[PDB]
């Protein structure tokens, strides 16, 4: 490839291995909104907030899509798995694991920077930096939140009300 | 579920497969627009095309999960398999994919409304015929005639002026 | 009649007995109404929910009406029934109730397609799916989401606030 | 029930029975307005001009609800008995049965304004005479005028014109 | 052909006759606005409907030739036969023969119906029924009124009216 | 007919031949843009070029039944003979059809001018060259002209690019 450069083999398939993650983050929040927008679960606040989180984290796979060509590797696609879960419990058990999915996307991210880093590879650190690790820590810091309101609240018409709340 | 009526588990089921179904088409399509950016490759009407392609496959995939939890049946994820290729060829190449790809979901779509009308399920048919049967005829009819014109181009310098006129 | 073509003497009565049936819900939606106007329950979001939904049935009635006109049929007209009860309970009660007629009419909207279908009138089977059974089949899915809402809220201050949220 | 205050039983069961009359006044417009759409009558200003007044009437019963629940009276519903006809013959037969419906109802808003009377309710009487009594004078000298002019225009040509300028 | 799927031969041929159906149709309305713009006859607002009718024809035959090409069958055109007559009479002569044309139409537009039915084809079923069935049932009920009012005009002055009331 | 007045019966049955004439060329069009829009040939210029064409003969063979009527002849409409081919093969093939087809027409223009000189009839002379004989020449050079282009650019990618260039 004539554009390829300090680019290095382990960092190309790191990348591969993120693109894998973020689909499969998009596939989780893609299944949390289709269980609150059940008939017996009725949440449309939450239905819309992971259908959004779905679909930005399909735009975090993109974007890495497009620096794995910038860069002049390969992308190779593997299968993206069924989340672990068919029903996802009330607003504050999806929440939880939302807060577990985004810190290990995080990790994740975090071993891909040391990947780049090892290899010398600051265009990469910095691309990570720019485009990921904040937001991933606003996210984390977002959902957390919302998981101490959602036991500030309490079960039934505090559910509903923080609902409510969600997007604005 | 207190919505539910007039909704076989036979074609709950079938739901559950195009569901899968869409979601890999638009994985294909990723996967096509993610060759077609290679610094190698770089034909940028193809990128943009399948790109839009892919994500169109999403939406359909989205109006399928809606529909589900309308009717009051339970969405359920499986895999979505990754696709066949790595490398799609030329954009000849690619064309004859989508061509294939897009007669088998049809084919899958015409199973389904088979299934409906056996059940005796008019709401059904008619939402199948309103958003997927007519767009589905319509984007074979498309990719047919870019595989006419292709041939017509040849190879080399054709292929670049007809990857211009994709999308305009 | 110089229109009359391909109208089976089935059909005309099966929209005779349907324009009656639409009717009826636009009077209990009426009683609703009135209901949650009353003094003593005071939920002014039911009463302008019911008395939307009253107008909605009506207007569904006149599209039917036209409809046999149309195809060159002759409208002929029953009593509207009274509704089953004077009062509705609370707004979980009459959602309930709500639920159980928006079913019974979608039963005999499928019935009436069933006849469409069965005397082979393609034009009448159409004009079913596209103005009746998607509204009916939504207006059921939304239905059963405020009565699953209205449980989460419990009654007293959830009920009052879930009132609020009713029309937006 | 908190609000009420100087509204006697019989002014609550003769605004129950006005309503019930509103409605049934409703019902008959409605009635004559599928009649001049048949293809065979065809006389599309009629139509329009009873599908208004069917309208009018509609709303003419839900003011009258209002003022029962304003008042802290109990809404009790009968059924809407259908009109005396299936076809009202010539524009000229239904505006004569429409202007005996709408002296009938005059006389029993004029016999509902003598029980408010009778029984020292001021506020009862103004609002019939500022929502009702007027608009029934206007209505009724309104129609009357009508069939001077049929009678005028006569029968076949007269018919077509006189129903031109029905509506304007 | 690339793109033809589910599409029966009978179907194909099917499409040719109606494509023919409608230039013909085309062609008697054509015909008819001629011979309301003779100096002896001199009904303009009957040559305007009637080129605003074969106009419409025209168009209906035009999506049909697409509709061919869409599925991947073969246009095949037909002499288009000239009309039955060379004058068609006074204006209710006319609009009789014009229902007896829109009822010839439908009913073989309900026949291609049928055969699209019979051969599995629901996207070619809902295409008729969304592009033709309905129009065509407005056509022959607004064609019947016209005849019923022509009816009622009576001939000389009458038909100098209807006629101006024509298009609006 | 009140209005004829120096127009002479072998006039009057040229403009019946030429308004045959002008139908044929409009059906001929038709099915050269119908070949061009089959999934096997997809030449989206030709097809829009073709269909246009096909419009403004129609109009052509408008503005001759109105002359006709307008001086007091009688339309007599003819058959509509189909083209005497099913596919016309490639753009070149068809742009010199059309070439015939035009100077064909041309011809039969000519030969009306000379009967109505022959006839001393100078307003039919005039419309003649006013609306058609300029016309016709202005068509007959562009075809002309695209013929000598489609032999410049060549088979293959010639052919799409010249096509594209076709409408601006
Ligand atoms: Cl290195
Ligand atoms: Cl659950
Ligand atoms: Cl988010
Ligand atoms: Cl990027
Ligand atoms: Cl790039
Ligand atoms: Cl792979
Ligand atoms: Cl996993
Ligand atoms: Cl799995
Ligand atoms: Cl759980
Ligand atoms: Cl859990
Ligand atoms: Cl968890
Ligand atoms: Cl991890
Ligand atoms: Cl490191
Ligand atoms: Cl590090
Ligand atoms: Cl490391
Ligand atoms: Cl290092
Ligand atoms: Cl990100
Ligand atoms: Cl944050
Ligand atoms: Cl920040
Ligand atoms: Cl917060
Ligand atoms: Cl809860
Ligand atoms: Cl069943
Ligand atoms: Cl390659
Ligand atoms: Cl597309
Ligand atoms: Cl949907
Ligand atoms: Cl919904
Ligand atoms: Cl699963
Ligand atoms: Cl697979
Ligand atoms: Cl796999
Ligand atoms: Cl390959
Ligand atoms: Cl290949
Ligand atoms: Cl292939
Ligand atoms: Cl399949
Ligand atoms: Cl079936
Ligand atoms: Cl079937
Ligand atoms: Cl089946
Ligand atoms: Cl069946
Ligand atoms: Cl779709
Ligand atoms: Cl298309
Ligand atoms: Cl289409
Ligand atoms: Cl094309
Ligand atoms: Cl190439
Ligand atoms: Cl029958
Ligand atoms: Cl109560
Ligand atoms: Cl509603
Ligand atoms: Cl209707
Ligand atoms: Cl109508
Ligand atoms: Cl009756
Ligand atoms: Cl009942
Ligand atoms: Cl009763
Ligand atoms: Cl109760
Ligand atoms: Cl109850
Ligand atoms: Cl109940
Ligand atoms: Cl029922
Ligand atoms: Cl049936
Ligand atoms: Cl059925
Ligand atoms: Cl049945
Ligand atoms: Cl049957
Ligand atoms: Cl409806
Ligand atoms: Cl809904
Ligand atoms: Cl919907
Ligand atoms: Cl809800
Ligand atoms: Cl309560
Ligand atoms: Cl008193
Ligand atoms: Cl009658
Ligand atoms: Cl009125
Ligand atoms: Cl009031
Ligand atoms: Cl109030
Ligand atoms: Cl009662
Ligand atoms: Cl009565
Ligand atoms: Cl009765
Ligand atoms: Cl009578
Ligand atoms: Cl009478
Ligand atoms: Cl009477
Ligand atoms: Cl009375
Ligand atoms: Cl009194
Ligand atoms: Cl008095
Ligand atoms: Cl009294
Ligand atoms: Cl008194
Ligand atoms: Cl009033
Ligand atoms: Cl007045
Ligand atoms: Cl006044
Ligand atoms: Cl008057
Ligand atoms: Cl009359
Ligand atoms: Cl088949
Ligand atoms: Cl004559
Ligand atoms: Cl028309
Ligand atoms: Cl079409
Ligand atoms: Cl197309
Ligand atoms: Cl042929
Ligand atoms: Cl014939
Ligand atoms: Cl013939
Ligand atoms: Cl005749
Ligand atoms: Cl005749
Ligand atoms: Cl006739
Ligand atoms: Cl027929
Ligand atoms: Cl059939
Ligand atoms: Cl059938
Ligand atoms: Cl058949
Ligand atoms: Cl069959
Ligand atoms: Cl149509
Ligand atoms: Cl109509
Ligand atoms: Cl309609
Ligand atoms: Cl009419
Ligand atoms: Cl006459
Ligand atoms: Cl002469
Ligand atoms: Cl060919
Ligand atoms: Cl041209
Ligand atoms: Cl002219
Ligand atoms: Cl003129
Ligand atoms: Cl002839
Ligand atoms: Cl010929
Ligand atoms: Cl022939
Ligand atoms: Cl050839
Ligand atoms: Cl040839
Ligand atoms: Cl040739
Ligand atoms: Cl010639
Ligand atoms: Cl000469
Ligand atoms: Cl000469
Ligand atoms: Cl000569
Ligand atoms: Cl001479
Ligand atoms: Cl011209
Ligand atoms: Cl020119
Ligand atoms: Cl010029
Ligand atoms: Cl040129
Ligand atoms: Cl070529
Ligand atoms: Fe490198
Ligand atoms: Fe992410
Ligand atoms: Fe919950
Ligand atoms: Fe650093
Ligand atoms: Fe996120
Ligand atoms: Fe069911
Ligand atoms: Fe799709
Ligand atoms: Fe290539
Ligand atoms: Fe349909
Ligand atoms: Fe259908
Ligand atoms: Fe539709
Ligand atoms: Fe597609
Ligand atoms: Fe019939
Ligand atoms: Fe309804
Ligand atoms: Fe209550
Ligand atoms: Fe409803
Ligand atoms: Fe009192
Ligand atoms: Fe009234
Ligand atoms: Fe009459
Ligand atoms: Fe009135
Ligand atoms: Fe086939
Ligand atoms: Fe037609
Ligand atoms: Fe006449
Ligand atoms: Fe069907
Ligand atoms: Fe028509
Ligand atoms: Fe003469
Ligand atoms: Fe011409
Ligand atoms: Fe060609
Ligand atoms: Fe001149
Ligand atoms: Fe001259
Ligand atoms: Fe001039
Ligand atoms: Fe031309
Ligand atoms: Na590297
Ligand atoms: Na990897
Ligand atoms: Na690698
Ligand atoms: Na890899
Ligand atoms: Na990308
Ligand atoms: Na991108
Ligand atoms: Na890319
Ligand atoms: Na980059
Ligand atoms: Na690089
Ligand atoms: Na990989
Ligand atoms: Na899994
Ligand atoms: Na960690
Ligand atoms: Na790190
Ligand atoms: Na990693
Ligand atoms: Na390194
Ligand atoms: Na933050
Ligand atoms: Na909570
Ligand atoms: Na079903
Ligand atoms: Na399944
Ligand atoms: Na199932
Ligand atoms: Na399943
Ligand atoms: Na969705
Ligand atoms: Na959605
Ligand atoms: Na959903
Ligand atoms: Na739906
Ligand atoms: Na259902
Ligand atoms: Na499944
Ligand atoms: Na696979
Ligand atoms: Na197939
Ligand atoms: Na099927
Ligand atoms: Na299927
Ligand atoms: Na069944
Ligand atoms: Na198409
Ligand atoms: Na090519
Ligand atoms: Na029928
Ligand atoms: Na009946
Ligand atoms: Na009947
Ligand atoms: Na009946
Ligand atoms: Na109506
Ligand atoms: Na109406
Ligand atoms: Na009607
Ligand atoms: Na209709
Ligand atoms: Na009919
Ligand atoms: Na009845
Ligand atoms: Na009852
Ligand atoms: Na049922
Ligand atoms: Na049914
Ligand atoms: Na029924
Ligand atoms: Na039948
Ligand atoms: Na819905
Ligand atoms: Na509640
Ligand atoms: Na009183
Ligand atoms: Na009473
Ligand atoms: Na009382
Ligand atoms: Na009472
Ligand atoms: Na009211
Ligand atoms: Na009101
Ligand atoms: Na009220
Ligand atoms: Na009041
Ligand atoms: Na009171
Ligand atoms: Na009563
Ligand atoms: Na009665
Ligand atoms: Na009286
Ligand atoms: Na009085
Ligand atoms: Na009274
Ligand atoms: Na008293
Ligand atoms: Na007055
Ligand atoms: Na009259
Ligand atoms: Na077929
Ligand atoms: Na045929
Ligand atoms: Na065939
Ligand atoms: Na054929
Ligand atoms: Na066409
Ligand atoms: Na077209
Ligand atoms: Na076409
Ligand atoms: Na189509
Ligand atoms: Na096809
Ligand atoms: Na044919
Ligand atoms: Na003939
Ligand atoms: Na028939
Ligand atoms: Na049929
Ligand atoms: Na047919
Ligand atoms: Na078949
Ligand atoms: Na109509
Ligand atoms: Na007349
Ligand atoms: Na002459
Ligand atoms: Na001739
Ligand atoms: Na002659
Ligand atoms: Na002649
Ligand atoms: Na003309
Ligand atoms: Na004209
Ligand atoms: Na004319
Ligand atoms: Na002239
Ligand atoms: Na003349
Ligand atoms: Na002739
Ligand atoms: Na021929
Ligand atoms: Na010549
Ligand atoms: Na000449
Ligand atoms: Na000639
Ligand atoms: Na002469
Ligand atoms: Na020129
Ligand atoms: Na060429």
């Amino acid at each position: 490839s004539l554009c390829r450069q300090n680019y290095h083999e382990e960092c190309e398939a790191g990348v591969n291995k993120q693109i894998n993650m973020e689909f499969y983050a998009s596939y989780v929040y893609m299944s949390m909104a289709s269980h609150f927008d059940r008939d017996d679960v009725a949440l449309k606040g939450a239905h819309e907030f992971f259908l959004k989180s779905s679909s930005e984290e399909r735009e975090h796979a993109m974007r890495l899509i497009k620096f794995q060509n910038q860069r002049g590797g390969r992308v190779v696609y593997q299968d993206i798995k069924k989340p672990e879960k068919d029903a996802w419990g009330t607003l504050t058990d999806a929440m939880q694991a939302a807060l577990d999915l985004e810190k290990h996307v995080n990790q994740a991210l975090l071993d891909l920077h040391a990947l780049a880093s090892k290899h010398n590879d600051p265009q990469m650190c910095d691309f990570i930096e720019n485009h990921y690790l904040t937001e991933q820590v606003e996210a984390i810091r977002e959902i957390s939140g919302y998981l101490t309101n959602l036991k500030r609240c309490g079960p039934g018409l505090g559910e509903f009300l923080f609902d409510k709340e969600l997007n604005s």
